């Protein structure tokens, strides 16, 4: 062996790389707690620190807020892979650091954010959430990178002796729902930044993906699907939707309402009260005309303030026997699109009441004055009846074992069809006895009305059209030649097509070291096959050649914090880490070249290097000594005279130039002026190591690094506290980082750097595809 | 299984392997003492932001007792986190003395630095503060010891010439650390028992060279006792005349420490400068130094640094005066005396040696002075007869030099002729050998303080200190006879520090596939090491012989105020396979009061917290599993469920509703109605730690039984050392757990280890500990 430190031979073997992959499942230990009672914070900080060893920080204002954040999170950035919980108590007022700024910094480091600074010192809510820190450590019931959670993990079951003090834990499923929510929040943030009109905030979800309807209505955008091949439903009508062939406590009503809220920006909601499920939706741009006798004056103000929509609530019954546009205040929807949500019903003469409604909806749909889109009515008829302008007769996917159906009226519906009673009762007898999973499964018939059939690669990309392709375009049906052509054209067209694909070389490195076995995922060349479908792999370089920069889910949720209304997560998933997400290059240059904390790689640049330095006995200054030695081995490998430079190998000086010399490089010859100090970019080396295990923001960091060749003024609208991680000149501008020579020099030694840190058990393909992408960013 | 807490998918066979690997990092603490608080805050931020080192600043804003309680209760949970921990202590020495803070530091396996007397711009203070930022997560100051003389040079990690690397021999350095800790414990034993200075002699069973240095570093005299010492092959009564063939100041300490073992009175001729002696505590010695260059300050400097009574003569030694009234030898009447002759001249060296030899041949035949040993430099080119000559060895650290050493003794050869032609070719061979072989020949020198015979039949009178570094554990001595020797030693109130490989800890290491079969092979309790055979001993059968297992952590912490040896930098898995045991009589007499030096604080949390982080085990959920494990045991003994109520919290394991008893061999467990039961959680965690490192379960159990009721704090010990435990307003250590709460945890201990390690534990490890807990609590 070898008896010397730092030791990489005996410490970093193939099983060590496996354990590093395992540690990445714990890489979100931060909890940011905001309370206005400092002495109370000191107690619980001591309680959780003594009981479970959680590292605590108390930003109390004794130090300036900018330097206080700089000292707190520069330390946390190194400990994110330490498998130990980290709590940061923020006790300064919201005037010192606002709720949105602190929430951004929290989610930028993958942490749970709790804001309770308005609470009194003896608040039952404040003390309870503080006791949860000590009870649940090292875990915490508050979701990370999100305010709400609707998955199966119930933290209160961990304290219950009846449930054996256990709860469920589906990391891959929960992070998938977290990813669907983050993509939606980023598109919502995209619409807000581009000042897109409210009625134009529509996103195309490539491939059928049910949960996107809910996430889109949570962020104030309307969803629309586009599937490659949608099979025939098997019913009657123009679209064949009449009788087709066959854990959220408030999704029973949100399943139908969110879909109807996608068909129009104006809604006639009959029988709305209480409509409590709508309160957790951002409806800023909608106009709700609510009809119910139990509607009060406070109910209208409560719905409008919680959703942002213009709500006009009528405290009367709906006049169904008046056939005029002057009744029920329908005059406010002239020359407009309108949809009707009918939830009215009675247990006395239900057949007689439905006939009165049907005659009104059959007339309301034939309005040349109002573009009535869709009308949803409760259907339960024991007699044969003819329906005009009927598009769909679907069961209630969340109605469970109930007997009621739903009818959908549309202009392009069946001109006249006869709904036989003996056919619906038998149809319901089958739907009534199905499993709950199959009952909820039949909600795809409902989403068919907002689905366009065709190829997503041939769609129109006009005016910055938002298109979410969740792993869709990457599957083997679409060729890599055509997908790269679609994304390159989309970037030229200034369109927002968020694209995701499996990282080819990250999965190859996972199978090489024996992480995920051959039984789960099999790979051949760049073609990937998943088991319980085939899929193409894409690297980070070829997508930059198509004009797409890889961004991390961490950076997307952090950049979209002030508009995020979705769900969070608790644990990371190795399966989800195999994929990478890319946004077009035009939007990166326009609004993402100024590296704030939300768009910084702070949550990844230090945690991997520190973990390896602790495992391999690498002292701090010794780490920078190895940096100079690696540079010394590269300069002499290119026949540079050793007397022309002087290897310092410190944190501030990599090496000093003594006489002018140049190094041949494809991105222009590296110019080294005499009597100058060279300090190569260390983040490039560490981000390449982090790319072996998780999605690395190397491409976005490089674009920011090139933009920081000179001093750049801070954005005027953004809070300047978000730039705490970087130096700011007294002028008020972000200080220059590194020269193009210092950055390209680190890319050349990057191959030998990974061979040192991982004991030659790295992936030269991972370093190669990143090195190739760094060169294209710094093209001459 | 998709449920948390998860033990199935998380704790596999390789997971146990990685836990063993983490135990190599289980000493990350650094305790830094400086009197400049704002300067400490800066370097605390510098090392925290650069390397992620967790820092603590005890500044006095909180009371010192509560401040230590909050700081180290947290550190105890993080000792397996692979991250450096620094504790800056800025309060005055009046708030916490240097010896108290050093004990607390070494109790948690930490490097201790005391620089509170330094000014804010001291070049020494700032340099050692910059070393924290430069060397993190490592540190150049050794743990549990002030000095380090091994091959690891930290300044080479910063040098580009050495490729920023240095050597790293963890097993060798920790072995030297163990030899030094054993010596320091014996030295602490002599200080506690008030043993007279001249009686402080320890027997080192089996030949072990470095113990001569460590003993003289702690003011005690060593003596060897070997099973079979081969004949040296020379002439003389003991055959020591011409036998058959990294410390910068060991060149002189090799000879002087051996001569300082032969007598408590020394005549050092040619002492100046004698700088090597300054690092030894010679409290009890009397040095009569002869050299012209001796000054008045030199005598005071030697006496202050060593504690010895030094009388330094600023003159030459009168060799041509044959009387006890010359050279002030009148102070050694009716006393033992040994002389160290280091005088020499480059002009007529032969003529000067003949004058010395005639004096030493007369000085050895003194009925007035019990002259023990005389060491003279020998270099004669002519044939000469020597009277009263015991040995003539080469200088083991003389390297390629031509000079030899002669040793005069009363029991030496009455008359022998030293032929010049034989000693010239003998030096020609000694000069040509390797340096390792030159130093290897220092066993001939130590032969003069070596008794030949069997250590199992020695006399154990009046608390005799005997150190057996794995010697008694080897296969030559049967386990039946060794256990008989140790049981007799404990009855005789003797101090025989005994060490042996932990049978079940090595078995658990081989079962999971840590140390492979090529290095260590085991059969039953017989162990074979590669690169000799050895018997294994468990913690229970040694308590049956009246011996309690103590950890090297607790020994160096308990001996902090007398420790003068070396520290260590990294732990070694090879050394962790062995356990160290001290007699039971000394544990009951002075170790039943659990202070921080004798507490298992450095092990009771770090293993449980690491497993809770790996397996997603919440804090309160951990205590829920505790009650469920108790509920599974009470039901297994046919206790009616309506007689108790499972609470499963940190303060209440379960509440008793009606009186019921559980049959147990240590008396039936009595559970009074309307009372709360809180089983001892430390017993469960110490059993888990016993799978990987030496666990102080036996010592903790003896302290736990003594803490059945309140006990007054010792009057002499600083009461700050009891910060880890509750103290009543009366000034006494508050009671811990009842005998029912402790024995109840021992019964669920088997199922507890099956849950924490996913049934991949060792029932033998739990069994030998559970058996020992019963013998401590025997009725």
């Amino acid at each position: 062996p070898d008896y010397c430190i730092p030791n990489f031979s005996q410490t970093v073997n193939e099983r060590t790389i496996i354990d590093i992959f395992t540690i990445c499942r714990y890489r979100s230990p931060l909890v940011v707690f905001c309370l206005s009672h400092n002495e109370l914070a000191k107690k619980y900080a001591q309680d959780v620190s003594m009981s479970s060893g959680t590292h605590v920080h108390i930003i109390d204002g004794s130090v300036e807020i900018t330097v206080s954040l700089y000292r707190t999170f520069r330390t946390i950035a190194t400990q994110l892979l330490g498998r130990m919980q980290i709590v940061v108590f923020v006790t300064v007022d919201k005037s010192v650091v606002s709720t949105q700024v602190m929430k951004s910094i929290a989610w930028a480091f993958r942490g749970s954010f709790v804001e309770l600074r308005n609470q009194s010192v003896d608040s039952s809510t404040l003390v309870s959430k503080l006791e949860n820190l000590v009870s649940f450590a090292p875990l915490y019931n508050v979701p990370k990178c999100g305010p709400d959670y609707y998955g199966p993990t119930v933290y209160s079951e961990l304290l219950s002796l009846a449930t054996n003090a256990r709860t469920h834990w589906y990391a891959t499923i929960d992070y998938s729902m977290f990813t669907r929510s983050v993509l939606t929040g980023f598109v919502a943030k995209y619409f807000n930044e581009e000042a897109v009109p409210i009625d134009k905030r529509i996103v195309s979800i490539v491939g059928y993906n049910p949960p996107y309807v809910w996430t889109c209505l949570r962020h104030g955008i309307r969803p629309t699907y586009i599937e490659k091949s949608l099979p025939n439903p098997g019913g009657k009508g123009p679209f064949g939707l009449i009788l087709p062939v066959i854990h959220n406590p408030q999704i029973k009503l949100l399943c139908l309402d969110t879909f109807m809220l996608s068909t129009s920006m104006n809604i006639l909601y009959i029988g709305a009260y209480p409509a409590t499920h709508l309160l957790s939706l951002q409806l800023n741009g909608w106009t709700i005309l609510a009809f119910d006798p139990k509607i009060t004056s406070d109910w209208t103000d409560a719905m409008a303030k919680a959703t942002g929509a213009k709500v006009i609530g009528v405290s009367k019954e709906f006049d169904f026997k008046s056939f005029s546009v002057q009744a029920n205040q329908l005059n406010m929807f002239q020359n407009s699109k309108l949809s009707v949500i009918d939830d009215t019903w009675v247990e006395t003469d239900y057949e007689k009441f439905q006939s009165e409604k049907q005659a009104y909806f059959e007339w309301l749909i034939d309005r040349t004055s109002i573009d009535v889109r869709l009308i949803s009515m409760k259907w339960n008829r024991s007699k044969d009846t003819s329906v005009s302008h009927l598009l769909a007769l679907l069961p209630q996917p969340y109605g469970a074992s109930i007997r009621e159906m739903r009818a959908f009226f549309h202009k392009k519906g069946a001109s006249d069809i006869k709904i036989l009673a003996a056919e619906t009762e038998k149809y319901m007898d089958d739907f009534t006895a199905m499993s709950v999973s199959d009952q909820i499964n039949t909600q795809k018939f409902m989403h068919c009305m907002i689905t366009t059939v065709g190829d997503a690669l041939k769609m129109d990309l006009d005016g910055g059209r938002a298109v979410i392709a969740s792993y869709s375009l990457s599957n083997s049906s679409n060729s890599k030649e055509r997908v790269l052509k679609f994304l390159s054209d989309a970037n030229k067209a200034k369109a927002m097509v968020v694209f995701g694909a499996p990282n080819t070389h990250r999965l190859a490195y996972a199978k090489k070291v024996g992480l995920v076995l051959d039984s789960a995922i099999k790979m051949s060349k760049d073609l990937i096959t998943f088991s319980n479908w085939r899929d193409y792999g894409y690297s980070q370089s070829e997508l930059y050649d198509a004009g797409y920069v890889e961004i991390t889910i961490d950076q997307m949720v952090a950049y979209s914090s002030d508009v995020y209304n979705g769900v969070g997560y608790f644990a990371n998933s190795t399966y989800n880490d195999l994929f990478s997400w890319y946004i077009p290059k035009w939007y990166v240059h326009k609004r993402m070249l100024m590296q704030d904390i939300r768009l910084s790689p702070a949550a990844l640049v230090k945690c991997f290097t520190t973990l390896i330095r602790n495992i391999c006995y690498v002292p701090h200054e010794t780490y920078y000594r190895f940096r100079g030695i690696l540079v010394d081995k590269y300069l002499r490998s290119k026949n540079v005279d050793p007397s022309q430079y002087s290897i310092v190998g410190s944190g501030s000086k990599t090496f000093t130039v003594l006489s002018h010399f140049e190094v041949p490089h494809e991105c222009g010859p590296l110019v080294f002026e005499a009597s100058t100090d060279v300090n190569i970019s260390g983040h490039l080396l560490s981000l390449a190591i982090a790319a072996h295990f998780v999605a690395s923001p190397m491409i976005l960091w490089a674009e920011q690094m090139k933009y920081m060749a000179v001093d750049r003024m801070l954005p005027p609208n953004l809070d300047k506290s978000l730039f705490f991680d970087n130096k700011v000149t007294p002028s008020g501008a972000l200080q220059r980082w590194h020269s193009r020579e210092e950055v390209l020099l680190a890319a050349e030694i990057c191959e030998s750097y990974a061979a040192m840190m991982l004991n030659n058990k790295h992936s030269p393909d991972i370093i190669g595809t990143l090195k190739s992408a760094i060169n294209l960013v710094f093209k001459i």
